[PDB]
């Protein structure tokens, strides 16, 4: 019982990150092979007006570099941009590099948050990616760099993430690791205005079948609505859509209640609660996947 938002270990990530300095300006890189790959803003001569980076790019100087993990040092070899990155070559390789891949977040998508300071992890969390491009993170000046991963079945790490951007609403902003802006913010410190979030229907879905297994069904109206009249409302209403409703075949058959039916749940809990709770929650959550649930119910 219960449901928790939770990472997944951190352990082979930690090993991986480090301190890239370019003159004053310190933040983090993720260090794979003998590649360090971190923001490029590191080489903006300043962060607090626009940046010319062909110009900040082209008079960099190697020598003003200092990369370390943990603080023992690393020799840089060469550097390369791409899009919102660099691509660090250094001299050492890292022993502890795990196996892994890249991968680019969709919208909806679960993953992970190493939240690093100065080449240094302090905290870990789970996030998903918003419709808007953005995540609600909780990061501060040194967070940039910061990485984040999806661990697979197999142990493959996904690196998917590298912290960038503070919109002015206080929403984060990333690349992935080829350099691509996530829903192409600007690396600039301008004004940039993300799309207003929208729910994710399906999580929320997900939410209200692990409420039914924890024995919380008060909410529960004798109402269905189909998939394409649920979609219609969610435009008007600030949800995105709902996907296939087979998706959710297991948890329709554990509970006894399908998908139509939360669909409508969902559209009389829009208004509010009533000073109640759904599994502590005091309006409805979109924090939870499908497949976190069925995990944290069934997994093993
Ligand atoms: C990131 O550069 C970082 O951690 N840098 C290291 C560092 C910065 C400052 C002092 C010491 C060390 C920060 C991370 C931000 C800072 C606060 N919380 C964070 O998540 N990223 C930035 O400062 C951005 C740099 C851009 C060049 C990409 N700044 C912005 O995203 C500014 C946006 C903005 C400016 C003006 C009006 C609205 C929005």
């Amino acid at each position: 019982s219960g449901l928790k938002k939770m990472a997944q270990p951190s352990g082979c990530v930690e090993r991986c990150v480090v301190r890239v300095c370019y003159g004053s300006t310190v933040l983090n890189g993720v260090w794979l092979g003998d590649t360090v790959t971190c923001p490029r803003h590191v080489i903006a001569p300043s962060t607090t007006v626009l940046i010319d980076y062909d110009h900040a790019y082209s008079t960099m100087r190697l020598h003003n570099f200092s990369v370390s993990h943990n603080g023992v040092f690393l020799g840089v070899v060469g550097v390369t941009m791409h899009g919102s990155v660099l691509r660090i070559k250094v001299s050492q390789s890292n022993v502890h590099t795990p196996k892994h891949v890249f991968k680019t977040l969709k919208p909806g998508d679960s993953f992970n948050i190493l939240a690093c300071y100065e080449g240094i992890a302090s905290g870990v969390f789970g996030v998903n990616l918003r419709t808007n491009f953005t995540i609600k993170g909780s990061f501060i000046n040194g967070a940039c760099g910061s990485p984040g991963y999806n661990v697979r079945n197999d142990g493959t790490v996904e690196f998917c993430y590298l912290h960038q951007i503070e919109l002015g609403s206080g929403a984060h902003v990333g690349s992935d690791f080829t350099g691509s802006v996530y829903g192409n913010f600007d690396d600039q410190p301008s004004l940039q205005v993300e799309s207003a979030n929208l729910m994710l229907s399906d999580n929320v879905v997900a939410f209200l079948y692990a409420a039914l297994l924890n024995g919380c069904r008060w909410w529960l109206c004798s109402t269905r609505v189909n998939v394409d009249g649920f979609n219609e409302w969610a435009m008007a209403n600030g949800y995105t859509s709902v996907s296939s409703v087979e998706c959710y075949s297991i948890l329709a058959a554990k509970t006894g209640v399908s998908v139509e039916q939360l669909l409508a749940s969902i559209q009389h809990l829009h208004e509010g609660f009533g000073g109640k709770n759904i599994l502590g929650y005091s309006s409805l959550c979109d924090e939870f996947t499908l497949a976190e649930v069925v995990k944290q119910m069934y997994g093993v």
